DNA sequence: CGCGTACGTGCGTTTAAGCGGTGCTAGAGCTGTCTACGACCAATTGAGCGGCCTCGGCACCGGGATTCTCCAGGGGATCCGGATGCT
C-alpha cells in the first residue's frame, strides 16, 4: 500500500519551515530525496496540493494555483 | 515565481603583446626582348533554329486499400477517499 502523498507533503512543508513558504520545486526535490516518482505524478501533486489548500490545512503565501510558495496554517 | 546556476566583476599574477632597434634578403617591381598568339576578314558551308505534324506519356476521372486520426470502450494504474483489518 504505502502512505498517500499528502502526509509526505506535510512532512515536506514541516522539514524546513523557513519564513516564506516552501516552493513547488523544493517539495518535488524533497519527495525525490525521501523517495517518490515525481516524474509521472505532476498531475497528482497538483491535485493533491490544491486539495490540501482547499481544506485550509496549508495556506498560500504568494502565488496563484499550483505556482508560488506554500506554508502551513496558523495552528 | 522560484531555484539553480553561470557569468560579472574585482582582486592579484604571468606573460607575452607591444615598442624600439638592426641586419638580410627575397620578392615587388620596373625595363627591355621578342616571340607566340589573337583579331580581322574574304568565302563558304553544315549545324542550328522556325515550322509543322504526329502520339504516347501524362493530366484528369474513377474505384478500391491503407494509414492516419479520433473517439469510444474500457481497462487498469494508482490514487483519494475510504472501507476496513487488524492491530
Amino acid at each position: 500500500s504505502g502512505p498517500p502523498v499528502s502526509e509526505l507533503i506535510t512532512k515536506a512543508v514541516a522539514a524546513s519551515k523557513e519564513r516564506s513558504g516552501v516552493s513547488l520545486a523544493a517539495l518535488k526535490k524533497a519527495l525525490a530525496a525521501a523517495g517518490y516518482d515525481v516524474e509521472k505524478n505532476n498531475s497528482r501533486i497538483k491535485l493533491g496540493l490544491k486539495s490540501l489548500v482547499s481544506k485550509g490545512t496549508l495556506v498560500q503565501t504568494k502565488g496563484t494555483g499550483a505556482s508560488g510558495s506554500f506554508k502551513l496554517n496558523k495552528k
